[PDB]
């Protein structure tokens, strides 16, 4: 388990992270963590590592792109003095390109995305114990669907950033891909973005695996 | 204009047809028709053929399959004594196979679909002046997406039944396919089924074209 | 089609334009365009010209007279940098004269109306590709009903402004008049102002015809 | 004062009478009578004839025609054992012919209107001390407006039935016509049917005058 | 009729005047005048004197004493430039003495009341055509009930002010007293302050009589 | 303490007893007992006699008279198999004579009151361990107020029936009368019937005193 | 994995199982399963065994005891034709003995509990492929707390019945006891029964472990 | 009775004091005192000492620790100029240690608690007639339950402060302890903090006894 006793783990991202979390504080009461993968992660950590005494904060905001994250980074991340920061961003940066293809100011293209995300990591890295970069995802098994194809390009950039910055790394797309060998997307998410409890468990598990969670500790 | 003065036109279907229509009556107002294509068709007919004196009823019910239509046909169609019946059914029949793949009782497979729809059309036809068969659709440009592929099969059934029974026929898939040469699905419907006003205009326009509507009457 | 690819079309007016649109932005999501003629226009343009990539904004505000429009013109119109502006105003300027005949500060008489509307056109004209002036209307077939008689005087002023300024022009009254040869007003609007979907389609069609929309493009 | 101590006065009609009255009872309160002319009549009687000891019941139902009155007459009128019955019906009977001109089953044409109203009055008359027949009305000063013209025809029927049956008669059209020499309809009712407090006072005053109310009792 | 054509009549007072009126403006739409005597007065004036074109504003605020009135007089009365001001205040000034006998800062005793009310009249008198002073009331027929006894002392002060300042004068208590020879208070108001429609008609009539309203004009 | 361990105490009455109790059961909770004297009695018994193990049921219904109690007695009292039944009824029986003086069917006059209450007590008495008869009350210090005078007559009936049947008796009028030596009614209840927490403590304390409650148990 | 492809797994119980599940069906969605352990179990199975094709139904009802389960067993369990039935009942059976100690009819004592649960298991067993018996629990680390002590007795009954009937068995008390070595009860559940997401993960994990779930499948 | 005529008694504390009281004023209307022990105290004082004319204010705020009290002391206590101040605080200062054991900034440990509470007393003492210190409590009969054990340490500090400062003193824990010889905590409070009406009566009684209230005055 990478996360140590007494440390503060902060999650940030878009609606997939937000899931109705309490604003502004996003802390403690799970009511306050929202009803998706962040809350599930905290639950499982408490169920299996109750003694670790990890504090968790949810700074997800529905609708955000990486440009939105940069705009609130000082208040929502730096000022919180986390020990660990998890970032999952990109879904909207890409989705807007396809659902509002003519409101271009809503779009964040790949070059801007990469540099902005790198800038967040590099600002934050000296201040924390570690960073976990989760790729964005699209719940769609056809690699050639235009939105899946674009999402994968953003995900590959995330992976590159994580390698270069020695951040931990969660390929959320690869985790969905496995399940999409059996299920059609709609079984997980009508809209291919916002999933059922099962999708949130896919995410929570993928995150927990990357931080060295054991389902039954040998320890 | 295939529909004539004084005739009663009854639309039945699933949520695409329902669109919040007044239950049980589906008639009577400044709003009883709901807020999608049926209302738009009735609006445009009134704007361009005010003298036609058409009565229009909306018997759409969200979530229905053709099995659900059969269960209420006597009360919701036959007992209304319509002159024209428009049917658009199959979206759910198919979609449940994909979004709830293990709840097999919710699925209406092709055999049940063909047999039921065929039987309703045969029974109804000698009781009315005319039938309009609209295909189901899925807002997805890739013909080999599994749900689009199945939906196209169901649409072939509708087409065959309309041909055999001399009904009017609206290929709603073809109408969406034309727009999908330009737009990604999410620009019309995040879930690929319930679209924006634009999608309901696509539907309304495909319906009107089939019944011989003229945008500016040529006389 | 007068409107070009990539251009921004902004609608302003009173409740007939507003129809519950999102405030302040009035953009994109049709939810955001409201539920009347503006949304129908966008829908039909997307259904038939999806490739044009036109951005549409709804700045209608329920209750406004032309005096109200002038008061918000800088923020709601100029600052939006539209390429095309459609104005439909006058209904309230006149209605107040008849429903609150003794709260005279609510009234905008014809001389003030004309000069204010001219002032909006003349301010805006050098900044845009084009202006569309839609007359106000009253859904009442008797030319001698006092409110219809006054409305027609305002409409004639609109027409004069449009001629003088080389703006496009939509005679909404003439469009209702045609339909009122068959329907009594109440069939369209109990209050003779706020109409059913059909009235909104009357308006949307009248607008679309003036901008060279084709229902089936030969192009 | 035609109404005497201890008598029970029952009002029946459509929304003009209903005005949000308590269902099913229409009696019993600080509010059971609704918020329009019936409450005003009861208020003024209590203010000026507190000793009369009148019980007053409001059996108005929004949307009713005389066909609807017939269907509930036994339960809502006869079974209440009233002493005086006031009827004001016909607005909807007529209005549906104009606002829903093609839904012919909602219309109550003159033959059905005369026959039904006549029959209810004849049946009721020997069971009660007295009947007040109020005409329907339409708040429209132009006698050749088609709906005003029809409404005046229906009012002639009421007048004839009251004359023949020796009932009291209130010409509510004439009461509005006097005010309409000064005010445009919209100043009293946008929809020409459901008026302001002022319209309900016009109605209440026309009712009171007919039953011999004195504003300052002359004794 | 004391009130002239085109003039502005403003009502101020406590809840009996407020009756849910629109804040802040209190004007025009009766919805905006509230649902009690002020609205009834306007209704009757419109029903019987529609040509007078009187503008009416309701500045009642629930809970107010005369001390509260003085605190808002500049904004709510002076700045409105009325031609006629009606004041009805005192109920709370007295009621607080009896319902919250130990929260003495809520009480306005008679000496303070008299001088404050005189101060309002004297400030206003040079600015208006006329002032109407309505006494407070208590719906209680026993002159020796402590609250009735106190209310009558306030009412006698009002009468004295009106005489001295040549204001019009409405003895609301005397009007209730007449009706209380027949009805027990509860029939009009459970709480002896807030009455039914009938109480509001008692008030509206009493006011109208003092301004020379005729129920049927001989004129 | 007249009530003994393991006994079931059932309270019945009108709104004074109901106080928002859970329907139909009136038992079972942190709130099923409502928010007035019944809850207070149960609270104080638990605070001071926790070991008594009393089950307490609240069958109060707002608006009831003794005629209403008779209609539900079998289901709400007898079928509950209580050990002790507390009755407080008569407020409405009387009040309707004053607040709705002309709706005579809502009144329960003394003959009907005495006969009904007597009969319920006689029928119930051999089925239970004991009965507590609480008088109705009216929060009004003037014995010659007409409603107070009648209410005192009804209370004499209760007292007589309790004496004759060897029931316990609580004179709730006398309890209020003591406080009314100091407080005007409105300080306890604007409407002289539904009081503050203080009034419900007056009631609870009068009930407890009768059943032999000690505030500090003397043993 | 004890549960096999295509099988239907039905959970029944009290609020711990219910967690806001859809009534009556408890199946069908993105939410019909409620928001606690049953949803989490279904989520994790789908995330890790997507190919298993399990149908899962939630027949939990808040407030139930085993007596309540018996009353609905035929309709809610037997008629659903499940393959696997999971039961978690006893919390209320016990808790009512402590929170409503004098309402003895709400209690289900050990004799009734053992006999009823035994009978449901015996009846169900030959109709299904398998049964999972989960113990009730109380989130309280002190074995001599009276309610914890009783709850442990009830859990011994469940354990004995599962042993005798060859059912699977989940000791939910033991799962909580492990966490309670570190956390005070209130950190998981203020009321010691309805826990946080963490408590529902404790439950879900204890269920999964018993059915042979692997967090990372070893194949 | 320690409290004198005309004096102001102010209560402050956490939710147990707040109980939904009106913010900010917390005065008079009991609605305004909330629905627990503060309101019950006022009720009983009014029922038994109506002539004392005591003014009572409720400044409880749900969630507060003593640190929160100090932060609002000037505005909520000093500025109110009370004659008597009752303080009950400590529950949250302790509870947070056990329900959010890793959000340590929420915790107020005993040393800080003692000094802060002393500081409030010492600031206030010269300004008031008297201070009543109520211990915090935990409804849990096992002295060795960790939270009960801690609460008792805070309570012993309160007692020490009260002795040293000659404040009145209410041992709320001792009052619950007596009742807990019979009832399991859940019968009073599922969460062991927020109790039923009975718990609030335990508190109200304990307070009243310390101020010399007599249930039947000999006086
Ligand atoms: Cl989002
Ligand atoms: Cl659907
Ligand atoms: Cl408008
Ligand atoms: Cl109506
Ligand atoms: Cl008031
Ligand atoms: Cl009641
Ligand atoms: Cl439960
Ligand atoms: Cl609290």
């Amino acid at each position: 388990m990478k996360i140590g006793s007494g440390e503060k783990l902060l999650f940030i991202g878009d609606s997939i992270t937000d899931c109705g979390r309490a604003r502004p504080e996003g802390e403690g009461s799970f009511g306050a963590l929202g009803t998706g993968y962040v809350a599930y992660v905290v639950g499982l950590l408490q169920a299996v590592y109750p003694e670790l005494g990890i504090r968790v904060v949810n700074k997800g905001i529905s609708g955000n792109t990486v440009r939105d994250l940069k705009a609130r980074w000082e208040e929502d991340v730096i000022a919180q003095k986390p020990d660990w920061v998890s970032i999952m961003i990109g879904i909207n940066d890409v989705w807007r390109q396809y659902d509002l293809p003519f409101m271009k100011e809503k779009h964040v293209y790949l070059d801007e995305y990469e540099a902005t995300l790198r800038s967040l990591v590099l600002e934050t890295k000296p201040l924390v114990k570690g960073i976990i970069l989760m790729t964005p995802f699209y719940i769609e098994g056809n690699e050639q669907d235009p939105m899946r194809r674009t999402m994968d390009q953003y995900g590959r950039v995330v992976k590159q950033i994580a390698e270069e910055t020695n951040s931990l790394f969660v390929d959320t797309q690869a985790a969905f891909n496995e399940v999409l060998k059996t299920l059609y997307p709609a079984a997980l998410a009508w809209d291919r973005v916002h999933p059922s409890v099962a999708g949130h468990m896919i995410l929570a598990r993928a995150f927990l695996r990357e931080i060295g969670f054991e389902w039954v500790r040998s320890r």
